[PDB]
């Protein structure tokens, strides 16, 4: 009954080309079973959803990577919202909703837009760039550090240490090994960022810490808080933001469509989240005996979810392997479903938004233009370098 693959979903080969894999996952029945990692896998939008909207069943606090922190020791302490159940995963995430709300997002949207704008002026000044380092990375990190108020120097480690915090979720594999013995340099700069006096008035990081002055959380729980917002706040934007460009490069007529009406913007970013889907994975650990896509699945096993293979699922998704800027995305699960969707989500569609607008407004076309160079990671999917020519509008 449950079939078994020999696919290794965290393997060079599968994401240098994980689509025919994606399929045979699906294909083979709703609940497979990986050879590779010994863990049941779901791929299927139906079974992905109903896994991330049932979080009493299949819980996150044993670790959404494959260690389950029953059995082992967690490789950092654990997040206090991301690897948390209901209801002690409560009040931290009322917390960073706070934080990252609707009102907060329009007292910042002006600066993001302004700088998103600039950026796109002076990189039609050179017009050959690279959609990575100057579009995708250097956008995030011209805005969102300091929207966390976060010091000028050290600023080097944000993108090496989501890289860490993304493998880590991902199997014993070499990129998981050397990532963790890489780590040190990169957990010293965020610990001493996430505490009270390093974090500017105004910013992301004192607004948690001022909910330590009513009690709301305690001086130990703010710098975790802080740190949640350092481990996935900029790379999943970054890989966000270059998934997106990367999708207007191949798919020309969406670009001119996009031109044709700016407004379409936001959804072009989540139809981009769609697409690529920047977060691949994450796993839950069941916490009773449960049928999941037909089978009995014992209390206590993992289940990985694959959010990418969702996302392009054609029992949900009509032609789901083209990106398409009007189509109707609510429902995907990019930024994940239910209790722990993602709740930085605002910023995310800010600054996917701000920067598609900059770009239907000022730029004709968007040519690849020298070799795409993919970067691996045990979690993430996205590229180290996009070569492309910016024609000015
Ligand atoms: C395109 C960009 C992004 C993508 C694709 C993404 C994806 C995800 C996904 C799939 C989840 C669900 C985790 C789960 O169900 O276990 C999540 C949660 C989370 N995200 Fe995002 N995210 C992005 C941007 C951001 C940003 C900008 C921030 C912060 C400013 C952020 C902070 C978090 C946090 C703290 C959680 C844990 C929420 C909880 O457990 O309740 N993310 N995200
Ligand atoms: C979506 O990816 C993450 C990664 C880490 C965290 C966290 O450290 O809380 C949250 C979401
Ligand atoms: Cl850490």
């Amino acid at each position: 009954t449950i079939p078994h693959l020999a696919i290794d979903p965290f393997s060079l080969d599968f994401f240098d080309d994980p689509y025919p894999d994606q399929q045979t996952l699906r294909d083979a029945g709703p609940v497979v079973y990986l050879d590779k990692w010994n863990v049941y896998g779901v791929a299927r939008y139906a079974e992905v959803h109903a896994v991330l909207n049932d979080p009493t069943t299949f819980c996150s606090s044993r670790g959404v990577g494959l260690s389950d922190f029953k059995k082992e020791k967690p490789w950092r302490p654990p997040s206090l919202i991301l690897e948390a159940d209901p209801p002690a995963h409560t009040r931290p995430r009322a917390v960073l909703s706070k934080v990252l709300s609707p009102a907060t997002m329009k007292t910042i949207r002006d600066g993001f837009a302004a700088a998103a704008d600039a950026k796109v002026d002076e990189l039609l000044q050179r017009g050959c760039i690279d959609a990575i380092a100057d579009l995708a990375e250097a956008y995030p990190l011209s805005v969102f550090p300091d929207a966390m108020g976060l010091k000028q120097e050290g600023r080097e480690h944000l993108l090496p240490y989501a890289g860490l915090v993304f493998n880590a979720f991902g199997p014993p594999n070499e990129l998981r090994q050397t990532a963790i013995e890489r780590s040190a340099p990169h957990q010293a700069y965020v610990n001493e960022q996430c505490q009270r006096p390093n974090l500017a008035p105004g910013g992301f990081g004192a607004c948690i810490h001022a909910f330590t002055d009513t009690g709301e959380i305690t001086p130990d729980e703010a710098p975790l808080l802080v740190r949640s917002l350092l481990s996935a706040g900029l790379d999943t934007t970054v890989n966000g933001i270059g998934a997106a460009v990367y999708c207007l490069a191949r798919f020309p007529g969406e670009l001119q469509r996009l031109r044709s009406d700016p407004t379409l913007a936001r959804n072009a970013f989540e139809e981009a989240v769609r697409f690529e889907s920047p977060v691949q994975t994450f796993f839950r650990t069941t916490t009773r005996e449960v049928e999941l896509g037909g089978a009995v699945i014992g209390e206590g096993e993992k289940v990985l979810m694959f959010l990418g293979s969702a996302n392009r699922d054609p029992r949900r998704w009509s032609d789901p392997d083209l990106y398409d800027i009007t189509r109707k995305t609510s429902g995907h699960v990019g930024f994940g479903s239910g209790v722990h969707m993602c709740v930085g989500q605002l910023v995310a569609r800010l600054e996917g938004e701000v920067m598609l607008s900059a770009l239907a407004r000022k730029v004709a076309a968007i040519d690849i233009d020298g070799p795409v160079k993919r970067r691996f990671n045990n979690t993430l999917r996205g590229l180290e370098s996009l070569p492309v020519k910016l024609t000015p509008a």
